[PDB]
């Protein structure tokens, strides 16, 4: 049917397959024009799409040119001097950045959803690497990172990097805006993992506790010692967890600062 | 008539009008499904369009954290071992990458706010405010701003702030790098508005005329004249216009400097 040709084409492009439909330009009916205009429209949308897509994948390669020189450099230090414990942390951060750039590349070219690359993963595997790197950062800023309860072989379903980043942020946010201590508490039950990250520093006014989770938004109070302050962090967190069927809340910490709590459901086979 | 609803909707979205068409969900005909699937498709295409923007703001944000751990690491190598010739290269690459990310974060902060509202707008309404403020800036730096032809009630469809900013930059770049005069020329035809911005100042070598539009690229010649910062300006411009179904080119100005030409299609309906 000519009505069915359009149903099928509109539902196909909606998936993300902006390929031409010659099917809609068949039959000299009143529909030839609705099909030729739809065919024009896919190339029009493709034209608009491959614009953000290219001058993304462009940003990608110019970020790669100084990383490659950094990676080239570290590798030459290793050959001259030894295998310093710090060379390893510089090395692995370059490796960590190299993947995030190839993520800026593959995810631009995809231009679709469901690309969530969701797998089965254990809580202990997921955030161990996170916590270790967080613990290191504390020593460097002379603050105390105490993890009251560690994560265990607790099952989860979703994007590892997405969840990794959710906590990575919560803890760094806690690390930054604290005074001297950060406490991370894992909790597990028949329904889900409950991460609670407490800080030493100043809290956030009860009214602003909801606002923080707004993208590109920072509290007026923290806006007077800003520096490396964007306002992105917690809005990313909120999404990652909410799309992982869980929730995130901001409370008043008994440590005197702010409490962030992430709840995530367990993966049940 | 149900065939005409689709002609009109497909030709409207093709122009960037990703707004919902309730018209296609009228009449309990065989077309209700082709219209409901088309309506689903616009929100699907809008979701894709916005995602590519969110992706960058997120990837740039998360790229900042392993750098910090790099930068933390290098700084600790310096304290343990010496000031290795290679450590300097690793150090300066991290510096360049961080500066890039810092302003890559600034760009996507604006782009999200610029790409907030999509709508029908007249060329005269859009860039008048821009040009007036540009004209004022010229008097203040003792330069001449002459607008050979003003914009008229010419129809356009897209983000006002996105397009506003595209020209705002082209003219300011023209203003900065000029010696004494800046000429802006509007032109309109049955197909589109053609803005041409000419500068008195030094031009750009024919080989570098393509390079300029690269993110972070700032010509070696005009890297000594101004302390600057990014090089994103023209790379942002290129995207804004390219995603607004138009193009941007850099030619040799008859004013002796550089001329930039922005072509944008008219909104028809
Ligand atoms: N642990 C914390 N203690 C106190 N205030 C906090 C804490 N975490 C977040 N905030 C407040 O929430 C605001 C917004 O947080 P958000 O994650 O959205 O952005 P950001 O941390 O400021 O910046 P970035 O995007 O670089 O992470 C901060 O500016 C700060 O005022
Ligand atoms: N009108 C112009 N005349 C001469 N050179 C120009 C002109 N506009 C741009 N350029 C050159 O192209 C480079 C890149 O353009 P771009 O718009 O990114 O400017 P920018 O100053 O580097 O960055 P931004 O405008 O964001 O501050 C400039 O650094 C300069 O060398």
């Amino acid at each position: 049917k000519p009505a069915r040709k359009l149903k099928n084409a509109a539902d196909e492009v909606a998936q993300g397959n902006l390929r031409q439909h010659p099917e809609l330009e068949a039959g000299p009916q009143e529909f030839l024009a609705a099909g030729a205009s739809f065919n024009q429209m896919v190339t029009a949308l493709e034209r608009m799409m491959t614009s953000q897509q290219r001058l993304l994948s462009d940003i990608s390669h110019e970020l790669r040119t100084p990383l490659t020189r950094l990676q080239l450099g570290t590798a030459l230090l290793r050959r001259r001097s030894g295998e310093s414990k710090e060379l390893e942390r510089i090395e692995t951060e370059a490796q960590r950045l190299d993947s995030m750039i190839n993520d800026l590349l593959v995810m631009s070219r995809n231009q679709q959803k469901n690309a969530l690359v969701s797998e089965t993963i254990k809580a202990n595997q997921l955030w161990s690497e996170v916590l270790d790197n967080a613990a290191f950062e504390a020593e460097q800023m002379g603050k105390s990172l105490t993890v009251n309860f560690p994560p265990g072989p607790w099952p989860l379903y979703g994007n590892p990097n997405a969840l990794e980043s959710a906590l990575e942020n919560i803890v760094r946010n806690a690390l930054r805006y604290s005074h001297t201590k950060i406490e991370v508490g894992f909790a597990v039950d028949k329904d889900g993992i409950t991460i609670t990250v407490d800080d030493d520093g100043p809290g956030v006014s009860p009214e602003d506790r909801e606002q923080i989770f707004r993208p590109f938004y920072r509290t007026d109070e923290a806006r007077d010692r800003e520096s490396g302050g964007t306002g992105l962090g917690l809005a990313i967190v909120e999404t990652a967890i909410q799309q992982h069927r869980g929730w995130v809340k901001a409370e008043d910490s008994p440590l005197g600062g702010l409490r962030l709590v992430i709840w995530l459901p367990l993966y049940k086979r």
